């Protein structure tokens, strides 16, 4: 349905979509820039980032609200609303993968572009880990893993220790581990190198860089005070 | 799409729509549960009213915003997207004034229902007028305060001036003078009566209802104060 409208007509739209609040009409206009073909820059990458992270922020609050009314519960009526949440937010985390999957990973060659690619789609399997079971929930579980593992190899090789991306990454697969993965001292041991390597690089940095960094490093000292 | 559904699951969705804070899905349940044509309970009323004042709010919010941004501007991008938004807003505004005229006003025979579907009817077109423009506008304007003018008539000769729902419906006819009809001295006198005549009925109340009188009591208050 954004067939029609050009490319820089849909990132500004994304850009006062985000002003209003609008989350899903932010992300709508980013799938249509991506679909347009052309790779994101760096400010475009954050525009998609930030449009998808909030539609599914709110329906995995909503699912998470819905699941904990079934659990005291155990008529059919929240087991089916929770259904129809959970079937959206899997259509929203889909759709993210699909977008991934055409064409924007293959395409990123820079470091920069690839890692920050590889850790959405490690966080959007980790989404739907979170509503799946059995061993449906394995590969999506392994698929995650895949993601995640991908991008730290390339960021490790690629990227200061003290690059945003890196450090989101890392929070990131840390969260994997504690919270999925059921592999918490993994999860910790994670979180302390990372944190311990970006300290170290810290005098390296602008007065800029180093609010940007030590802003992520206080997520990961958060973790691991709520994991220790 | 909710002709399906039983009228109880769509009112026990709507439940767990509010508090899973999705309020376009509690909209569409109470939607489906109007359509079912019986008439509505008092806690029914108020799942109605509160799912279309959350949705029309984030597209009020949402066009403001947008407005805010045109104005500063005065491409079609802008205009456009504020369009896009103003469109939908009208449209939700549009689906409650239907459920009302098709056919909850007519069928609504005691003063607790009658001035609640009136008021809503009075909101809904007042929505419309904040972004109508011309003699288009002054239709619409008529049709708001024809519609809170005949709720004012009922709630007085019907209901104590400490009624909740009689406060409220001042309280919004009193905003509807000051910002959209340009009567700042109707607003302040509508106002300072309701809240005078409801401060010396306080005496009447139970602690429950008192709470209840008093907290709309302190919205006219704090509206006097913005306005004077
Ligand atoms: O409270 C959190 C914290 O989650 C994280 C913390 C650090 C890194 C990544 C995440 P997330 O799981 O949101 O990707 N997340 C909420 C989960 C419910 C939906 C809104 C966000
Ligand atoms: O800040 C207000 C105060 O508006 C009122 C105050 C008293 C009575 C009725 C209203 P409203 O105009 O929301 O019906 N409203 C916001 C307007 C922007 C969208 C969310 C609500
Ligand atoms: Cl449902
Ligand atoms: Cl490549
Ligand atoms: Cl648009
Ligand atoms: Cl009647
Ligand atoms: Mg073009
Ligand atoms: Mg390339
Ligand atoms: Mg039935
Ligand atoms: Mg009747």
């Amino acid at each position: 349905a954004m067939g029609s409208m050009e490319r820089a007509s849909l990132i500004q739209k994304a850009k006062l979509a985000e002003q209003a609040e609008r989350y899903e009409d932010m992300a709508a206009f980013m799938k249509g820039a991506v679909e347009k073909g052309e790779e994101l820059s760096c400010e475009e990458r954050n525009l998609l980032s930030v449009a998808y992270k909030n539609v599914v922020g709110g329906q995995r609050a909503a699912w998470r609200v819905l699941s904990s009314i079934e659990q005291k519960s155990n008529g059919p009526e929240v087991r089916e609303y929770r259904e129809k949440v959970e079937t959206e937010l899997q259509g929203v985390c889909d759709t993210v993968l699909g977008l991934l999957d055409s064409h924007l990973i293959k395409e990123a060659g820079d470091a920069e572009s690839r890692v920050f690619y590889l850790k959405m789609k490690g966080d959007y399997y980790r989404y739907l880990a979170e509503v799946a079971t059995g061993d449906d929930k394995k590969r999506i579980i392994d698929s995650a893993r895949s993601a995640y593992q991908e991008a730290m190899d390339i960021s490790k090789k690629e990227m200061p220790p003290t690059n945003p991306i890196r450090l989101g990454l890392a929070l990131n697969f840390s969260v994997f581990h504690y919270e999925i993965a059921n592999s918490p001292e993994e999860a910790i041991s994670l979180a302390k190198t990372t944190f311990d390597e970006a300290m170290a690089d810290l005098h390296t940095l602008s007065e800029d860089s180093y609010k940007d960094s030590t802003l992520i490093m206080q997520l990961l000292r958060d973790n691991l005070t709520l994991w220790t």
